[PDB]
């Protein structure tokens, strides 16, 4: 088990002086005393782990190590997040005789993750801490910087945690099996907290095994909170913020996910972003997809995702940062300023909005024995509107808006490209669909919520010009939402127009008509099957259907590209053949050539230039084709699955022995049955009286279950979506009954004109959005360079 | 509580001599002895019930009543249906010193039914038994006929039974609360059986209360089997046939349902049908809908159901009886010959086929403690095909086929119109949809299964002509299935053709075009919403949507009728105006008039004549219009809901405390944690070794759950249905890409010709099916009259 930039850090660190601070222990005789009447145990760590440490001396009983390095602390938390601070629950960092002030709380979220992912994340975090320690000419960082950093690992579900990751944590010395206790004082233990200052560092993380060593390892404070039962990720974040954060009172809480490996200096970059400008309340960093042992052709999906991530980080994030409002801060890698998230005295704030989703989106079955029964009952008893009861879709996204549009605060969200983190994307199609479900639902709901409540920014204490530019950004987001809502209909219309144009006898393409008919039938069949499967079955089961649909859509996209190129070439040849003193004006006056070629070429050129200016050009070559061929799948399959499954009904449905006859030694059975005549007569009379009366009306008027409400919401949403898309399609191609209001010959020309108008509208909308994002990213680069010079 | 044809019965019955047979009791001291090592208790009934009986004498300790009338018997059954006969479980009728042979077992099925429905059913059964007792010149029936009849009430679910019906049963004296025991000898009690010969008769059953009296009441043997847990209706029938039937070994098992009130002589009619012809193995009787306190206009649905029931009993049942094979025998009121249902020595038979559905259609989670674990495990381990694993859809329907097409037996199914039973239909729309779901699914699956396996009748020992006529019936059923599969597409095509025909400028109707467009849009919206709701929500929740859709479809049907009449009148006027020596030949040569008018009028006339000949003409006037206006709803809404919900997933998903720390008198907490250095080091080494190894491949290859299989089957079914219907629609109206292969002017004429051909085909298919059924019912009447004369 035990065996260039990194090297630099090691030279600056002395590594000889790492004596820990003394703290009071808990007596463990096996009666054990608990601090403040809580179950707390300071157990000794395995002697081998102590022996590994350089400072260890065989003669000394504990090796001469400090109290913190010698003993690991275990606490049983029964109250839960809401009352954790109210009760006298004390964490070790704040229990020292000299209080320690936290500067950076690195939260890590875990759920049945392999030990490899956790090892990678911990290696990244340890490298960042080592870099911070090595920093010499820093006012805040340097010697004894590890005391200001706490790493919190919140594992969701005691029985769902992977055994190998748990073994990894045990190897670090944080966790021990015997300590954990199910109940204390007849009270269920909601969480188990293990605290230890580990001096064990992961040397390397191969594909199959993890190697940890004690050589050149900086001590790290580790708090491992294992939850008794799984309550999703919102509950984990409630533990992180509502309970642990209040006790620690940190700054710049960093949120990480297992499998996300930050760079060697990424966390320093995030901290510096927060430090330079005091108005910044949230920050995000570049997220990359690993392509180590994945081929270009064998894994089209991975490379398509790589292209999507690169384009996002190059165009979307910089523009939103320039405007000061970022729609989404990735939960896998982000950072928030703790004070900015605090609620107001009235009790309304970003954290309240974020947490309300968990309580509202759940079965209305509250256990009376829970100590948070009063809070949950009061929240559920409150009248909730559409937005409040559907907050669960937005998730972290809501926070961003609530931070920017505060009542009287001046907060901004910023994106830094210096911070980089690498994560593993889902290779399988089913996992990819499942991941995109919640991403799409959250994006849509957050956009709708922000646009509806755009007026809340009026009262915020921002400069007038800042408000004007925020309104410009809101207008852009409204246009983007409108475009995204009509994506499926626009795709179908473009496909139909391009395929039917090849059927025209003017151009010399014989199979065009038959191919168009066949493709139409296949397209309809694929859409219908996608809807049926999205409602009926699970993606993991019927994966082959989705694979076939994706392949067909890729082939169709290739055919559409070929058709567009053929049409443009034919239009140019028609420009030439006749002979009209050919000039650039005529080329730009031809609707076909202009719309089909110029707009798409301009969009591609803008993407190419944006990639080049950021010194990240490879993705434009290696991964462009895969993304282009998968685009229709993104619009059709993922969107249909997401909208069909807006409701996430995780909870199931709903939720005195008469006697016991035991055979005795003899054949007789011991029974207790009525014997006296009096009781038999009384029971008979009671039955007579029970049936002797008419039936009263039920009039239950029960509240009923919330699953029906969410299912109704989802059904209404999908129906409205279908209706609007079909209205647009019928208006463009004269598909419904509209054809009756025209004649045999007028219909063709009218349909052609409408199709041309629609094509030019959609293509130029896309091109102008691309230009807007390009200008945004150029401004981001210029301002960041100027700031760096300053 | 205690207060003309019927009168006749009372005059023939003496009522003075009703002494019961003596039987051995079980000692009840409170140690009680159980017969054959089973938990059996013979308790005394309430003294007031004994006092009511005329024969009661105050001086006598028990009133001089017989042992059976004095004591009620309670038995606890732990084994279950499969092993009930193998174990020494003895029922009281067979326990007499002189064995009693059962002639008619009247099974009644109950599930949380109101005491009113049970009271009505019991009143009907008691009246039938009284009539059988009164019969004088009968070889089998007459004095002491009540000894040959046993009434079995199988209640599904101990905690789901309604309290008022249970109180009714207690009032009869069958049930007592104290006796029931949950466990015996550490074995769960699957069923609780209460046996009593009750002399209490329900005098009248008002709307709100039930009145029972002891005057002029014939004793009735009652066996009330209360099941511990609900296992649906197939398990109840398994209890009735597999377990109770074997012990009783009865003939002509009668199946009834709560709320079904047979007539005064209906059961005698069924028994006589079985007795006259020995080849008969199953029989069914006329089922009627009560219209006592229900108005014509206030309850369209009830009257529509009345018309449907009357037409079924007048046309479908008689024809199928004449052919000797009835597709469905109503489970609410039917009768079967017990010997015919017995399986073969090889173990294959109608009952095995019927029961396999319960075991196959359930979660694959078998409790090892069940005594039927071996049987269920063997059945599930067996390789099951599509038909075997989907038997659950057919339900009782399967039995009929398996009875007719036996390997070497000669059995027939017969329908008798002398037997009548009245039942309450679901007034609500949601309940009606839920009821029709399983009816439609069973009808479709049974038709498919019978048609695929039509060859099995070759080996049956039937006359050659009988086999020929059975093949003719199979051909008719194939045509009916084909027509029913394309119902929705045919309805849409007819609607579209009729609405568009009004748009023609030849006829003088201005709003036609706009109305057709609006109706098309509304029709599409209704179909799409029906699909979405059928997949997403429950009928009870979103009932208003279904109500609105039904109302719209009724309005559309009225408009279609108006359009057809207008078109026919216009065609006749065109025949006349020009002047062509008008004759009947020209009227019959005009496609419009002929198809639209003659076919529909002929169908209506056939229905009218069939109703008149059966002396049941009122339904053709009172309830015809409601059925006509609801027809499209039947085809669209019910069929869509049934196909979307083929899978009936009733079962849910899926299905060691670390320690306990108790605070002592002192502040210390009592805990058990590792102390010795050795064990700590050993645990650390174990964790190191656990993580020190590479991850082995899962390779689970698990069978997985059956819910996915059924969902997949349902999705495939709906997809195939949609595809076939759309292919037909596209072929008829040139709706898809077919229009591209024609020109501006040819499309109109070609579409018109295809529409005319389709209309004539469908209308004449319906008319010929009606004529076939009419001839069938006439033959049934003639043969029944001839038989009656004989
Ligand atoms: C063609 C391209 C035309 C580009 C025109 C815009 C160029 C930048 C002009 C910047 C002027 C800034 C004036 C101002 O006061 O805005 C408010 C804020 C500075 O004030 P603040 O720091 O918030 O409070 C003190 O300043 C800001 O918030 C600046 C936000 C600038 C975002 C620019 C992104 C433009 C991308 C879309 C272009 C269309
Ligand atoms: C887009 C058009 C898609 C056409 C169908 C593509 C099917 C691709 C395929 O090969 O998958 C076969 C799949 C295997 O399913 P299976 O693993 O047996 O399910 C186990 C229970 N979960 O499923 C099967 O084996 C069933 C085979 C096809 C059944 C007919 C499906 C018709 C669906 C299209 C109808 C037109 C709309
Ligand atoms: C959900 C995903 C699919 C969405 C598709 C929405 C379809 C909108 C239909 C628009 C339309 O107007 O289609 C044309 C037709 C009406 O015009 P018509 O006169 O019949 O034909 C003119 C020919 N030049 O209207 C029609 O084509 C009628 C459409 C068929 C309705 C039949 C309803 C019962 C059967 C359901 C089949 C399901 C589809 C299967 C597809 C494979
Ligand atoms: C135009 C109308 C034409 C009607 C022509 C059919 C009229 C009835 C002719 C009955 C001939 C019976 C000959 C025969 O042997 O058939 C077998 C069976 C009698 O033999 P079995 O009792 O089974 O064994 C000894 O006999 C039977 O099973 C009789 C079954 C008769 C069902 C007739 C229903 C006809 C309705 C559809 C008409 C088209
Ligand atoms: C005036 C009276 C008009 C009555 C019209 C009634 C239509 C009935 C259509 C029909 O029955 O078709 C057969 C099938 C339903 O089969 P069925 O046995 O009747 O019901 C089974 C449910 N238990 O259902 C189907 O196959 C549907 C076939 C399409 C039905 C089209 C109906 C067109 C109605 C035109 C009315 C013209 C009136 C002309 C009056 C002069
Ligand atoms: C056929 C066309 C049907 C058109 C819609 C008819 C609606 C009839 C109605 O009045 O029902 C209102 C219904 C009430 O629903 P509610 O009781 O609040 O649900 C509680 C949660 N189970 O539901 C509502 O109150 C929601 C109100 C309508 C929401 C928009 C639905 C659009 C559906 C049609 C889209 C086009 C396809
Ligand atoms: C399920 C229940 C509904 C079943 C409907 C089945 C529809 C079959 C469509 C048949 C068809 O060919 O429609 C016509 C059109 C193709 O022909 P086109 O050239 O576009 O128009 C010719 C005008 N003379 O094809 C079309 O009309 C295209 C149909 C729209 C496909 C859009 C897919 C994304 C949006 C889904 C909308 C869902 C429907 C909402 C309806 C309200
Ligand atoms: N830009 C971007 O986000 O990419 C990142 C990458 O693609 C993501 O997949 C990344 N691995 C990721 O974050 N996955 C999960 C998630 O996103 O929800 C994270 O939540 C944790 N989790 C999941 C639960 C569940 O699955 O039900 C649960 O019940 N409770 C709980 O705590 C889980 O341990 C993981 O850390
Ligand atoms: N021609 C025609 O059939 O019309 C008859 C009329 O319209 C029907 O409604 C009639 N009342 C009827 O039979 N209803 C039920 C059914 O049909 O299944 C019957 O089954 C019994 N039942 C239902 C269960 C459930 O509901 O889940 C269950 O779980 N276990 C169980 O034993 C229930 O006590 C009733 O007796």
């Amino acid at each position: 088990a035990f065996i260039n930039d990194e090297q630099e850090y090691d030279q600056r660190i002395q590594y000889n002086q790492f004596q820990g601070d003394h703290f009071d222990l808990a007596a463990i005789s096996t009666r054990a005393t608990g601090l403040n009447g809580h179950l707390v145990l300071d157990c000794p760590v395995a002697d081998e782990l102590l022996s590994k440490f350089p400072d260890y001396n065989p003669a000394e009983k504990s090796g001469g190590l400090s109290r913190e390095f010698a003993f690991m602390r275990y606490t049983a938390v029964t109250c839960g997040p809401s009352n954790f601070y109210r009760d006298a629950y004390i964490l070790r960092p704040v229990h020292y005789p000299i209080p320690r002030q936290t500067e950076l709380m690195i939260v890590i979220t875990m759920y049945n993750e392999d030990d490899i992912l956790l090892g990678r994340t911990l290696k990244g975090v340890f490298k960042n801490i080592k870099y911070l320690e090595s920093k010499a000419r820093s006012s805040t960082w340097g010697k004894d910087s590890w005391k200001k950093i706490v790493v919190c690992i919140v594992s969701d579900g005691r029985t769902k945690i992977n055994e190998r990751a748990q073994a990894l944590l045990a190897g670090l010395g944080v966790y021990q099996e015997g300590l954990a206790k199910s109940r204390v004082d007849d009270k269920k233990v909601q969480a188990h907290m293990f605290e230890y200052t580990t001096r064990v560092g992961i040397s390397k993380v191969t594909d199959d095994v993890v190697k940890l060593t004690t050589e050149k390892v900086v001590p790290v404070q580790m708090l491992f909170c294992l939850k008794e039962t799984n309550a999703k990720k919102i509950n984990s974040h409630r533990w992180c913020f509502q309970a642990i954060g209040q006790v620690l009172d940190p700054k710049i809480v960093v949120l990480l996910d297992c499998g996300t490996q930050p760079s060697g200096r990424s966390l320093y970059e995030l901290w510096k972003e927060f430090d330079r400008d005091h108005r910044v309340a949230g920050a995000c960093g570049e997220i990359t997809t690993s392509l180590k042992k994945r081929q270009m052709i064998t894994n089209p999906l991975v490379y398509g995702q790589n292209f999507e991530y690169k384009i996002s980080n190059i165009l979307d994030k910089p523009t939103e940062s320039s405007f000061g409002f970022i729609s989404v801060l990735p939960g896998a890698f982000s950072a928030y300023r703790f004070i900015a998230l605090q609620n107001d005295i009235n009790g309304v704030g970003p954290l309240e909005k974020y947490f309300k989703g968990e309580f509202l989106h759940s079965s209305g079955e509250l256990d009376p024995n829970d100590d948070e029964f009063q809070m949950k009952h009061l929240m559920l008893k409150e009248e909730a509107g559409i937005f409040t009861s559907n907050m669960y879709l937005a998730e972290d996204r809501i926070l961003c808006f609530e931070l920017v549009a505060k009542r009287g605060c001046n907060w901004l969200l910023r994106y830094c490209k210096s911070a980089r983190a690498e994560t593993d994307v889902p290779e399988g199609l089913a996992e990819f669909i499942l991941q995109r479900r919640r991403w799409l639902n959250g994006s849509f709901f957050a956009a709708i919520y922000s646009l509806v409540h755009f007026y809340k920014v009026w009262t915020s204490s921002h400069s007038f010009g800042r408000k004007i530019f925020l309104h410009i950004e809101f207008f852009y987001q409204l246009i983007n939402l409108i475009v995204s809502w009509f994506s499926i209909g626009s795709y179908f219309l473009v496909f139909r127009i391009l395929t039917t144009s090849l059927g025209d006898k003017a151009l010399g393409f014989a199979p065009g008509k038959i191919l168009s008919v066949i493709f139409l039938w296949l397209y309809l069949a694929s859409i219908v099957t996608t809807f049926v499967l999205s409602f009926g079955n699970k993606p993991k089961g019927t994966e082959k259907f989705y694979v076939t649909i994706v392949i067909f859509f890729a082939i169709l996209m290739a055919y559409m590209i070929f058709a567009a190129i053929f049409m443009a070439v034919h239009s140019i040849q028609d420009i030439y053949r006749s002979g009209t003193r050919i000039t650039v004006s005529l080329f730009f006056q031809n609707s076909e050539f202009r719309d089909l070629v110029v707009a798409t070429s301009s969009t591609y050129a803008l993407y190419f230039l944006a990639s080049f200016l950021y010194f990240e050009p490879w993705h434009m070559f290696t991964s462009f084709v895969q993304y282009i061929l998968l685009s229709p799948s993104y619009v059709n399959v993922l969107n249909i699955y997401a909208f069909c499954n807006i409701d996430d009904i995780s909870w199931g449905t709903k939720g005195k022995s008469l006697g016991e006859a035991k055979l005795r030694e003899d054949g007789t059975f011991d029974v207790s049955v009525p014997i006296s005549k009096e009781q038999i007569n009384q029971s008979y009379l009671d039955q007579l009286e029970k049936i002797r009366d008419p039936a009263p009306p039920e009039e239950k008027v029960l509240v009923t279950n919330t699953e029906d409400y969410y299912a109704f919401i989802r059904s209404m949403t999908v129906l409205v979506w279908m209706f609007t898309n079909f209205v647009v399609i019928a208006l463009v191609l004269e598909t419904g009954g509209f054809n009756q209001f025209v004649e045999a010959t007028d219909l063709a020309n009218l349909k052609s004109n409408r199709a041309a108008v629609f094509l030019t509208v959609i293509l130029w909308t896309v091109a102008f959005m691309a230009l807007f994002r390009f200008i945004g990213c150029i401004y981001y680069l210029i301002t960041r360079l100027g700031r760096e010079i300053k």
